[PDB]
């Protein structure tokens, strides 16, 4: 039995996705076929309702000099983060000498807008290659993990932060209590800790199990974040649902009683209770649906091959590691994966070892079918790939059901 990382309660497993590789490691084709693996399974705390993985991957195996994800690769996301930055500039950063800290700034997708406004800021980016990309834009970055001690160090030299922000980053820190202690040492008394991550309600509704992989330790809900904040002296004071990344919620935490929660918080809590979101039975039914999507997806991919149809994948997502390894999908069923990230191209995907090629290579003559791993980017991608569909090529999606369009 494993102990909850928020509260120490007991975690009950409901989904076992078996042995899995590191999702963001892309090997050269000549590399030894050895990879770190771990058991990926998900459970729910008995006491605080936090849904979480049962085995942690050590941080330094995932996040380091060669981490390959570049935030600024999506036009939708560049606009999404510039707007959030302007919203903070108009609201929480209007003081004399305001200060914003971002946890997980990556290539500077959000902080560039802050820097261009002349506002004091600091990004934490322990993956040094993407940290350098942010520093080239004139952003101030420290190549360290955010945790209690590094937060203390920033408080000592820079003073309190008006906003601490994290997007797609808090989800992967199992040492969330250390981060909370850091936020407590660093945040201004009237500041906010704002984070946005994949939402449990969307995952259950869409059967989007590919959101579950080594860099998604927590599947947060308003119910579990409310408990986590409270147990640490914060309070959930606003929630906003976001369409990005398959469905997210942005959570705003303030010191307890310092601000009054928006009506939005109670509304979302009540909908999660009515829908029995976090009940073990609902979560087990989700797990049953995961197996049905596996079985349908592999039946389709095998019938396509029996029918002489060509199949590739589009987007070398981290998420796709779960799909290929749980369903047993490799290059005999999906020949190549197309992707815009230079450091993933001319490499093999983890576990399944499908070759990754540049997206500029997806061109006439097109394959019959493209398995859309980057399904969270469907509008942006399909807008760029109208010629493929006009030519008769079709997309295979597995969210929220296996279907072709
Ligand atoms: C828009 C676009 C993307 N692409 C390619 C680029 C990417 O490799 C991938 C998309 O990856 P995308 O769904 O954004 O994240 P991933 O699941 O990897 O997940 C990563 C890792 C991480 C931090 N743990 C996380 O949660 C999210 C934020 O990021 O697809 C195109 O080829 N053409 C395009 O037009
Ligand atoms: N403890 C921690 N502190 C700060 N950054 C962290 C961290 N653990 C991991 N990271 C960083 O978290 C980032 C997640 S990538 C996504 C980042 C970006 N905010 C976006 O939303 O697109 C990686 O760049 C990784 O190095
Ligand atoms: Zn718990």
């Amino acid at each position: 039995p494993t102990a909850c990382r928020v509260c120490g309660g007991g975690v009950q497993e409901f989904l076992d996705l078996g042995r899995q590789p590191l999702s963001d490691r892309f090997r050269k084709p000549d590399e030894l076929d050895d990879e770190f693996t771990y058991r990926l399974a998900v459970g729910r705390c008995d006491s605080c309702e936090m849904v979480q993985l049962t085995e942690e991957v050590p941080r330094d195996l995932m996040f380091h000099e060669v981490y390959p994800y570049h935030s600024s690769g999506s036009s939708v996301m560049r606009e999404h983060f510039a707007m959030l930055a302007r919203d903070f500039l108009a609201t929480e950063l209007t003081g004399p000498d305001p200060f914003i800290v971002e946890i997980g700034c990556n290539d500077g997708i959000m902080l560039r807008t802050i820097q261009e406004a002349g506002v004091r800021h600091l990004g934490f980016e322990p993956s040094s290659g993407v940290a350098a990309k942010a520093r080239e834009k004139g952003i101030r970055v420290r190549t360290d993990f955010f945790e209690k001690a590094t937060a203390d160090d920033v408080r000592r030299t820079e003073g309190p932060a008006n906003v601490i922000y994290a997007a797609n980053t808090l989800c992967h820190i199992p040492y969330v209590q250390s981060v909370l202690e850091g936020v407590d040492a660093l945040l201004a008394p009237d500041g906010v800790f704002v984070f946005e991550d994949p939402y449990l309600g969307d995952i259950v509704a869409k059967t989007s199990f590919d959101q579950i992989y080594d860099e998604n330790f927590f599947l947060f809900s308003a119910t579990s974040v409310q408990g986590m904040a409270q147990r640490c002296g914060f309070e959930l004071v606003d929630v906003q649902r976001l369409p990005v990344h398959g469905g997210e919620v942005r959570y705003t935490l303030a010191r307890q009683g310092s601000r009054t929660p928006s009506a939005a918080v109670a509304q979302l809590l009540a909908a999660e209770r009515e829908q029995e979101l976090s009940d073990m039975a609902t979560l087990r039914a989700f797990a049953g649906n995961v197996v049905k999507i596996r079985d349908e997806l592999t039946a389709l991919l095998h019938r396509l091959r029996a029918e002489g149809r060509s199949v590739v994948g589009y987007g070398a997502t981290a998420k796709s590691a779960t799909v290929t390894n749980f369903c047993g999908i490799g290059p005999d069923l999906v020949h190549s994966v197309y992707d815009t990230t230079p450091d993933k191209q001319n490499r093999l995907t983890p576990g399944a070892h499908i070759p990754v090629r540049p997206a500029s290579a997806f061109s006439d003559p097109y394959p019959d079918y493209a398995l859309l791993f980057a399904w969270n980017h469907a509008e942006e991608i399909m807008a760029k790939e109208q010629e493929f569909h006009q030519a008769g090529g079709r997309w295979i999606l597995y969210v929220p059901e296996v279907h072709i369009r």
